């Protein structure tokens, strides 16, 4: 199989990039960063973020792997002392792959991103929430956050959103300081949506701050923002059982 | 073919009681093996009807008229005789299995809640055989997807579309203070995940399953999981959950 | 004049007489009838039912609280030795609970006060200075003193208030908040002379709780909270940094 | 209310732009601007209302307010609130009450609300609502990351007269601070200081806070 490695960029990660590279040169594994069927990030979820987004249009046949140098996070499954084991288990092609859902933002011709964590909207902020073409509330406040299961441990969590197991195929909207009065009556609860439900947020300025994962692009004169579970998923090469609730224990308790 | 009807028993469900029985007079009644169980009175009625025919859940398609589970207005009660009259495809909602050890098994359609008597409520939460937290507070609520709009909402949970096969635990008035630190956040578990509540000091709790809230001495494990069974709804129109979320909580402009 | 109260355990009984061994000198005498200093041994729960012994001699008694391993007690066991010597005044507010039927009972409270059902739905109406404010269907209501905000009030989502501040704090418990029973959701801090009143609508329910004592009442006509004219007095030797003891109890 | 402007100051003493009365237009929003005398309002929580007014034109009644202090030191008064947030990346700040550390807050930011300012933003961040007369101030948290590292108090915090919360940086040195509606960034802030000002605001009165709250939210 072909492969490529990204680095956090500190000397110890680059140092393990090159060692892993020379580790792989002995097996039937070639190095490719334009068409890799295996992608490695060194340095944690924030860097894992960039790898994911560096190969969005070949997400379909890439098998991601992550190494994190300190604590574990939620995307890295691996310690750098354990690279040596990884290099030979990967060569042997001894890995099962796992699908996590993604969240498609649509802007309105139109723009259209992917999101492994979340996606937010700000910029006096007043937007009409429309679920499956049927109005649901009129929201005044800071913003809204649509987040993926994998994203529920992140800004989701800090907004009162629930922690979801990544395998569940869903999205979840949470408010950001909703005023919630007579005029602008909002649910308060977070809203956990399934595949094929579309939430469309529609204006009442039209120039919002729209951040996909971390990239915030300010958009101009927006006629609609539309969120939904994406048909594309993301695949992790896995060698051992993952324990989501453990890592939630570990990060927070 | 066959059918029956639960009634709240109030003086509104009771005109419609036989007014639908006599209505069906030209298209017969079972109270023991019906193919249909029709609820008249509200959501708590529907539940008692669920807990009365939970045994036969495999061949039943439930339906309900209100005077989140009733999709029918009393003025349409005869266009419902006409719609059942011919014969719809069912849509199904997951349920929450509940095991008690000392082994007593129960399904719920909304929630299951654990509290203690007097004496503080402290219980070890254990997920997939592994310790996750030691929680102190008023109690803990595990809700089904349909149940999220119920108690779970007032607790601080998310609302979930009932197609999603999951369950949801939420915290009741937890103490967080360097002795006891809880997640706080609500937690959505998929199928095949097992959340088990194991006792600490006091070992006699109050365990509710939907509306039937019973007391238990002797307890040494309480074990939530999502069931392999489901409840089926009979529908001729059909349903927009968020539409109903919007009606109960935001506005009902008509 | 002095007194002490004890927890019941060996350790608490241990030092009660030791301090009365140090007090038998000096110009001070014991009478658990007319004391003006009352000393808790054993923590904050034990402090609570001591107070509840001397309510009618409140505005006249000092309280110091002795402690094992807290928000009311400001001394540990080792430190009893010098305490005897220089015992040889600060206020925190209270909250009167009034119930009506068919005659009225009343209860001062140092932490909070909670309403519940006796079985079914708790469905109540919140009338504030005789002007309806919301209708509540949930589990119950909590109204806390400031000195009680670190208690059950903290868990329900209430604000932490410094105790000098003269207020009360209504918080909800699992309100349905739908379009029928719409609630503010937020905590609400009522000041002196504001009367908050809990009328029922259907069933005449109510398992009430004051601090820790949960007494049933059947057919209650009406319930009323308001900031206390009486006040509880603490004998103090140092300066108090409530915010530091909030750090300790809750942040690691 | 350009139309209601000189409308009935034609109906009426005098007028000059050191007033003894400043009347507010069309609601709470730009009463905040008029903010920076007995004040009164008519709205198209602060404007308790026009002919019968100058007809009646009074008791003056007290609402408290908030001092901000950034460090020459500049200071900013507040009718509603004051907030600190980071310019780009991780907002990380240390909370020092009464000259003694309390917690290290990481996330979006923090919000010091006045008693009258509790029905505003503070409400939406989870603050309590206080009848303004209560001599106090309140801090509420914005979107904390509460884990192993940055353990925070969670609850909103209410402080009285003379108590001082001081917010101090840990990594980067600028934050977008702002008070009431203005939005004035600051680089090179080493301390941010919230304390009830000795100040007071007087209202010209001829309320039922709990009913205005009722009418706005219920």
């Amino acid at each position: 199989m072909k492969y490529m490695i990204t680095s956090k960029g500190d000397e110890k990660s680059d140092l393990l990039r090159l060692n892993m590279i020379a580790g792989f040169g002995e097996y039937d594994m070639e190095y490719d960063d334009v068409e890799p069927e295996i992608v490695i990030s060194i340095g944690g979820d924030g860097t894992f973020l960039s790898a994911f987004h560096q190969y969005e249009e070949r997400l379909d046949e890439i098998a991601f792997i992550g190494i994190h140098t300190g604590h574990l996070g939620f995307y890295a499954d691996w310690r750098p002392a354990e690279a040596d084991k990884l290099v030979k288990l990967l060569a042997k092609g001894e890995y099962q792959k796992v699908s996590y859902p993604l969240l498609k933002t649509t802007v309105k011709k139109e723009a259209t991103y992917l999101a492994l964590n979340e996606s937010t909207v700000k910029s006096p902020f007043v937007v009409d929430v429309v679920i499956n073409d049927i109005h649901f509330e009129r929201f005044r406040g800071d913003g809204l956050c649509m987040s993926t299961p994998s994203g529920t441990t992140a800004y989701n969590k800090s907004l009162g959103g629930a922690l979801m197991h990544p395998s569940i195929e869903a999205m979840q909207l949470t408010e950001m300081a909703s005023i919630n009065n007579r005029v602008y009556r909002t649910i308060g609860s977070p809203l956990v949506f399934p595949k094929h439900h579309v939430v469309s947020l529609q204006p009442v300025d039209k120039d919002f701050q729209i951040s996909v994962d971390h990239l915030s692009i300010l958009h101009r004169d927006v006629q609609e923002i539309r969120y939904e579970v994406s048909a594309k998923k993301i695949h992790f090469a896995r060698f051992r059982s993952f324990d989501f609730w453990r890592r939630v224990h570990d990060s927070f308790i």
